[PDB]
């Protein structure tokens, strides 16, 4: 009777807090059908109701449960949980429910027709005496506990069941924790680094015992770093509060604003109380303001100060029950003596998200804001380029206050406070967003991004060699390397794009980067010429050292020549081959580690004027020649450029392709989008004439961009590639192994 | 009796101390002309008294009056008030005005003939018992309190009506404020500073019961920058005033 019902709680995808997912052979092995109301026994002689839907990504011992089920059985993830089939009640007879004291707060008016009315419509929801759920509305998310089950132990919705529950807010227990609290589903984006965090403080935190039994070090030192107002303080109270260890929570200025007695004080009994209480966590948040580098000390306390943290940390390697995680802005910003091995010796980089992870931050904040179904998150998303999670919750508040200010405020004037009923009936509109994203929020952001790009092979036009040759050079090693093993190959870890300017060199390392599923860190011209210019040439070994951080990566050196062609070109300075910047750039090559799966990527619109020690083998060598686009190619661009703009079916893509030759792509989308222009122009001149109507539904504006743009816009078509060009790049050609 | 008679108080575009100023439906819903002296009701049982005229930059739930009128009222920026047209008298019998000790100080001389003289030449104003004005001139502005309103409570300027004021400072009650101090009327330039500033702290500063029933974190942190004696100092000492928030120095 163990077999069948034993499975391992995990992270959820869905939003409904009574539905658990489990994965097709499971049920298909435990004869389950949908909708079963099902019983889950678990610690401390708990039970939970629950109705079972179908998923597809789980093995076959994972349960995907909501976290308020999840703290109604009192198990955390992780643990294992005991799974029984139970026969249906199909009704109810008088059901009583009441609020929690420490949600409800400055609530005013009744809670029961605003809430609990619309909560149970037509979903058939299972219950049980004693359970803690919420709902969330308002602004808010309120507890109810359910005290009183008439017919059953157990009893599902049915319409029939009004709800008696005119009641006081009743004392929460004070063993068991609020459910609007952090866990890891308060947490948007960082899927990555929630899995490494998870990882290393699994054993540890869950199972102390097993680290008597062996002589194992496990990792005790971890630093988070990243931009400020990205959430690092979160993660470790939801980490705290998932495993269920004591959190501790040391902060920087509180430290300093002390006397230096007292300091040192505090800081010995935070570590001491700490490993009374074991297993813990102590969180050290604003490190580098406690432990700055050594010349920045200009003080004699501050050494103290940072001499006590030093050898609390080396007192640790006695105890395998306390882990330490700290919060900083950037690694190199903090004392090198902490970071060592035996005291901060795991770094893990929180880093900005991206649209999917800024879209997950968004639907945490408007979680119970009650959007109006015309809002697009989507937009917000693609729109909120430069943003990290305090300015996106940030963003939120304000969205909510705007939608607050300019009505219903002044609408309360027979009435004189806030109605709960006329406070839920808040809805936002897309402009409102609009409005909150267009001013007043300076985005924090002048960083570089790393990510996975969104451009893929189905736009780029043309050149499928060069796909069949990006694929080999990047995949074919990583995919499986047993086969360079037995013929004892070193992989190629570089490739040099050379050819005329803006014929899809960054398109095809992003698309490149887009199949492999891995972060692309790109490096500008601009870059290398402010590093040449402010003659700071070390920051560069961060850079890669960056590329270290969010490995695997495709770095691309985008305008490699730059420097050169700012260096007088051919003549100038001397007339010698390297510099500063390209310099710095091979010796931190040459002395990188082999295998990592970092690819390094250049690109140059002049191949002759860079200089030859680049394309010495055990660098980026596999140049590779970015040809100017033909017909069956000129096609492709084309319509790959106009695949996101309405188009006519008597466009000739043939005849066009065949009228414009030596084109640059870049040319062919300024046509594209220049056509566009003025297809804009002629329907706000449209939008004028029939704005302009005799009195001041034949409201279509055409939008579809007739043969007449293009055929006038082509009159605007400029060569940007003369012949000698192509000339001087065949000369390179010459030069490598074609004709030579 | 709810509907014709809710304004929201805001700024005034107009300096007279008497005129307040509605948008043009508001005035031909509420079956009003220009001159006629209308009342207002307020919060802890105040009057006030105005003649009214027409202006066009308004809705219609707003109404225009200068800090004065807005002070006697005891209402602030942004709340509400009841207003009703009343009958006129059009005359007066013996008025009796009394200056405030905080604002004479130092003043040599009569008050009287220099400048309650020219105060009310010309220009019909209403007037209400317990009232405070404000007069300028002579590089001051001095208050004066209506004591006494012989006919009825509410006279309107007729100068038949001399006015017999010859009285000492009369002791200013401690619970309201001077009009000699700052407020939104006494920052030149900067609409859209203001504009930004008025719009942040409506909310948390006149309505602070409404941030209990939400979980909402309002901005807590604003600083200003601007090059040195600029008035910043001043746009808090107002903002505080006209919230009647306490307003901490540090
Ligand atoms: N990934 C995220 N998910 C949810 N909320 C986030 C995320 N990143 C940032 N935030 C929000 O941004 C703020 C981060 O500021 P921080 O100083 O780290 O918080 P704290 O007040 O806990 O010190 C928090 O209010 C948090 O709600
Ligand atoms: N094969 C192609 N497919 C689609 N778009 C292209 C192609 N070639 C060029 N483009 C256009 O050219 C631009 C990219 O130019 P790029 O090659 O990055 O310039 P550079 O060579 O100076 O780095 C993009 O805006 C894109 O629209
Ligand atoms: N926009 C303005 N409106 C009215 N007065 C101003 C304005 N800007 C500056 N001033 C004047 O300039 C001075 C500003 O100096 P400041 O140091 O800010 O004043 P405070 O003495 O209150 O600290 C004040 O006397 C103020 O009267």
């Amino acid at each position: 009777k163990n077999r069948p019902n034993r499975l391992i709680v995990d992270e959820a995808i869905n939003e409904d807090n009574s539905v658990v997912s489990l994965s097709q052979p499971k049920m298909d092995e435990l004869q389950l059908f949908r909708g079963d109301t099902v019983l889950l026994k678990g610690k401390k002689r708990r039970e939970a109701v629950c109705i079972v839907l179908s998923d597809d990504a789980c093995s076959d011992e994972k349960i995907r449960m909501n976290r308020v089920v999840r703290n109604n059985l009192r198990v955390r993830l992780g643990d294992v949980i005991s799974i029984q089939p139970c026969p249906d009640v199909k009704y109810g007879k008088r059901i009583h429910v009441l609020p929690i004291d420490d949600t409800v707060e400055g609530i005013t008016g009744n809670l029961f027709e605003v809430y609990l009315k619309p909560y149970f419509l037509e979903a058939y929801r299972p219950i049980r005496k004693g359970d803690i759920f919420l709902v969330r509305g308002g602004m808010r998310a309120v507890e109810f506990k359910v005290v009183e089950t008439d017919p059953s132990p157990y009893c599902i919705v049915a319409p029939d069941t009004v709800i008696h529950c005119e009641g006081e807010p009743i004392k929460r227990e004070d063993e068991e924790e609020s459910l609007n609290e952090v866990g890891y589903d308060d947490i948007g984006g960082c899927r990555k680094q929630l899995a490494q965090i998870k990882e290393m403080v699994e054993l540890p935190l869950r199972h102390p015992a097993l680290f008597k039994a062996i002589g194992v070090k496990p990792p005790r030192g971890i630093l988070l770093y990243g931009p400020p107002g990205t959430g690092k303080t979160l993660i470790a109270r939801a980490v705290a509060n998932e495993t269920g260890a004591f959190f501790f929570l040391i902060n920087g200025p509180e430290i300093m604003s002390k006397l230096a007695g007292e300091s040192e004080s505090n800081l010995r009994k935070a570590f001491e109380e700490a490993e009374k209480n074991a297993p813990a966590i102590i969180f050290i948040d604003e490190l580098d303001a406690i432990a700055p580098k050594r010349e920045k000390t200009h003080g004699e306390v501050e050494r103290r100060i940072v001499s006590q943290l030093l050898t609390l940390m080396d007192g640790l390697k006695q105890r395998a029950h306390v882990i330490v995680m700290a919060a900083t802005n950037r690694p190199n910003s903090i004392d090198p003596a902490l970071r060592r091995f035996g005291r901060f010796d795991r770094e893990v980089d929180i880093g900005i998200p991206d649209a999917t992870g800024r879209l997950e931050i968004l639907q945490i904040h408007t979680k119970n804001m009650k959007l109006a179904d015309d809002v697009d998150l989507e937009q917000v998303a693609n729109e909120t380029h430069g943003h990290v999670g305090a300015d996106l919750a940030a963003l939120c508040s304000e969205a909510a206050l705007q939608a607050i200010r300019k009505k219903m405020d002044l609408i309360d004037l027979e009435d004189e406070t806030i109605d709960a009923e006329v406070m839920n009936s808040l809805a936002v509109t897309m402009d409102d967003f609009r409005w909150a994203l267009s001013q007043s929020n300076p985005s924090a952001l002048r960083e570089t991004v790393v990510e996975v790009p969104q451009v893929t092979w189905e736009d780029i036009g043309g050149l499928e060699d060069v796909k069949r040759e990006l694929q080999e050079l990047v995949q074919y090693p990583v995919e499986h390397p047993d086969k360079f093993l037995k013929f004892g190959m070193t992989p190629s870890k570089g490739v040099l794009f050379y050819g005329p300017p803006g014929c899809g060199k960054t398109l095809l390392a992003k698309a490149i980067a887009n199949e492999c599923q891995a972060n692309f860190i790109s490096i500008k011209g601009p870059e290398l010429l402010t590093m040449w210019f402010g003659e700071s040439e070390a920051n560069v070994r961060e850079i890669f050292d960056k590329a270290r951080q969010a490995a695997p990566c495709v770095l691309f050196f985008d305008e490699l020549d730059s420097i050169a062609k700012a260096r007088g070109g051919n003549i100038g300075d001397g007339g010698g081959a390297a510099d500063r910047v390209i310099n710095q750039i091979l010796t931190e090559m040459d002395g990188m580690s082999t295998k990592k799966n970092v690819f390094i990527i250049g690109a140059t619109n002049r191949p002759d004027i860079i200089d030859p020690a680049i394309l010495r083998p055990g660098r980026l060598d596999q140049l590779i020649y970015i040809p100017l686009p033909d017909e069956k190619s000129r096609v492709a661009i084309l319509k790959a450029n106009l695949r996101k703009s309405p188009v006519a079916k008597d466009v000739d893509l043939e005849f066009l392709a065949k009228m414009t030759n030596g084109f640059s792509g870049a040319d062919l989308t300024e046509i594209c989008q220049r056509a566009c222009k003025l297809a804009i122009r002629e329907s706000i001149e449209s939008e004028i004439r029939r704005e302009r109507e005799r009195q001041t539904e034949e409201d279509d504006p055409v939008p579809e961009i007739r043969r007449d743009h293009f055929e006038e816009a082509m009159r605007f078509a400029r060569r940007s590639v003369s012949d000698n060009d192509i000339r001087k790049y065949e000369m390179f050609a010459q030069t490598l192994q074609q004709s030579r």
